[PDB]
């Protein structure tokens, strides 16, 4: 496998360690996502090992709801993940121009994110990143996961207090995508990074008016600062909020 077997196409999307193109492979004309990393970049940060990791770890998993990668070479200066394309974009662009999501749409991809995840916490997979920008969209419109200033919500307590942390963690996750789903912002962003402590910290938000009691249920069950208390994603999927709003 090699960079000339390939027709490279528009840029989807650019990162601090590199570019992600629209592909298309030659032969068969497989449209696909080629991402672009350069080595004296990956080499500067210290994350070659991380990187490794990540793409030993995506290419033994496979779900219809997680990116699927397909395979990866390497040249002198880059290195070349052959991904999945997921043809209709990020979830960020959709919640950016819809605004907030309703309550089937935010349901279904709560669904489609609880399978993500049981999967992957059946795999020994955890953490995953589920932020809006880290999701794509499918060609039927099912989401897919693609995993000091940032979005610290999405961190639970126990992490940002260097705690032990487990599993737990993306249940955390799921509560304050569910809220930014409905809502249109995280639950616990402030002005400054010691407020948004200090809200995750104590778990103080406060849920808007059109927010319906079953929504509420739900996020607040998930956004326990015990993460014991925090339910299994079985008990998501089993949620009559969910249940009832999803397709
Ligand atoms: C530039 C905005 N945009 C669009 O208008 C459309 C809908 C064409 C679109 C599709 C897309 N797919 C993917 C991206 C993307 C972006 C956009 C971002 C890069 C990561 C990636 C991977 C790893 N796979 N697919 C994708």
């Amino acid at each position: 496998w090699a960079l000339e077997d390939f027709e490279i196409g528009r840029p989807l999307g650019k990162g601090k360690f590199g570019n992600v193109y629209l592909a298309r492979e030659k032969n068969s004309k497989f449209i696909l996502a080629l991402k672009v990393l350069f080595k004296a970049q990956l080499e500067k940060a210290g994350v070659e090992h991380q990187l490794r990791r990540e793409v030993e770890i995506q290419s033994h998993l496979r779900h219809p709801n997680i990116l699927r990668l397909y395979g990866y070479f390497h040249d002198s200066t880059r290195v070349y993940l052959i991904l999945e394309y997921a043809p209709l974009g990020t979830v960020y662009r959709e919640l950016q121009k819809l605004s907030k999501f309703d309550e089937q749409r935010t349901a279904t991809y709560i669904t489609e994110l609880a399978n993500a995840l049981s999967y992957c916490h059946s795999k020994k997979v955890i953490h995953r990143d589920i932020k809006p920008e880290n999701l794509l969209l499918g060609s039927a419109g099912e989401l897919k996961i693609a995993d000091l200033c940032g979005t610290l919500d999405y961190l639970p307590p126990e992490m940002i207090e260097g705690r032990m942390h487990d599993e737990k963690v993306d249940l955390w996750s799921l509560g304050v995508l569910c809220y930014e789903f409905l809502v249109g912002k995280p639950p616990f962003e402030a002005n400054t990074y010691q407020d948004t402590y200090k809200r995750i910290s104590r778990v103080e938000f406060t849920f808007p008016d059109f927010v319906t009691e079953g929504a509420r249920d739900l996020i607040s069950r998930l956004l326990k600062h015990n993460p014991s208390q925090r339910p299994m994603l079985r008990e998501v999927l089993e949620h009559p909020w969910i249940t009832a709003n999803s397709s």
